[PDB]
């Protein structure tokens, strides 16, 4: 039931490998991840990837004014957390023709792609025990998470392409 | 030989790795990669890696390059960059430049390699180069690295890309104004 949620994370995740596999060299593929060049790789990610992870950071969430996968985003940004991503978190924050936390989740997500912190940032949600208690139920796939083990395996293979996603692709 | 040349980035590689791995997670290992929180990550790249960098790029590197100026002026891994630079690779590019007001070329290559790291585009820029031809011609001789590194069975090039494939892995975060 919670290996669901991996497998849509996993069957979008093919779909972008072999989105990438029609460039012969790194310079192509290159040309392949940048959404200006490419719209379909900002398609692909926005369509499958973005609610793919959305549900899965959804997952018995405590629904309450009201949390939403934007709401981890931001109590992730720590003493749990990195510079690094602090930082995409405000540019993030900060995008104003973005007027939703769907909207805003979805452009985490490309920004995590761009910088290739993707596993790096569901990595730091395991560590933050206050937030895993305070955001999830104990049924949420966070809480049972190994699931965890498996999830970043799914999201390794993205961090060794590079992406050039516009944050306002939507 | 060109495997001399490699194996500075191989120990360089080695000694980043551990470094790193005084960290048990993924969270701690990125800490390890702040120049700001772990500055000896920034000495030893500084020491390590980019002088072996700095050597590979040189190596066969034509010594000067036609100017409007001065008719001519020494030619440098800098002025590779200068000639290569992805929209992520000239965003870097351009950032470097800027704040590059009487630093070495040394310098500033150092910066573009930090920032490489930053992005984990070190196999997409040195694949930039073997791409492009007309720059291997112009500013290289044929028996240069990089000029080399277009054949064989593994290439120099191959061999480049795996010693660097352990650093894919770990996460860096540093200034580029760090030396």
């Amino acid at each position: 039931q919670k290996k669901g949620l991996l497998i849509a994370v996993s069957v979008s995740v093919d779909k972008i490998i072999s989105h990438f596999g029609a460039a012969r060299n790194l310079v192509q593929k290159a040309q392949l991840g940048d959404s200006r060049l490419s719209p379909d790789v900002g398609h692909l990610v926005l369509t499958t990837l973005c609610p793919a992870l959305h549900a899965l950071v959804a997952d018995g969430l405590k629904p309450f004014r009201r949390s939403s996968p934007w709401s981890v985003v931001e109590a992730s940004v720590k003493g749990s957390s990195t510079r690094s991503l602090g930082t995409l978190y405000s540019q993030v924050s900060r995008l104003a023709p973005l007027s939703s936390s769907r909207s805003r989740f979805h452009a985490f997500i490309l920004g995590l792609l761009n910088t290739k912190q993707l596993e790096l940032w569901f990595s730091s949600l395991q560590e933050d025990a206050g937030l895993l208690s305070l955001m999830y139920m104990p049924t949420g796939f966070f809480s049972l998470a190994s699931l965890s083990t498996e999830l970043l395996l799914l999201l390794q293979p993205l961090s060794v392409l590079t992406f050039h996603l516009d944050l306002l692709f939507e």
